[PDB]
């Protein structure tokens, strides 16, 4: 869920 969110601490992509 965080990954999708841009606010995530780290990028998921």
């Amino acid at each position: 869920g965080c990954a999708s969110d841009p606010r995530c601490r780290y990028r998921a992509r």
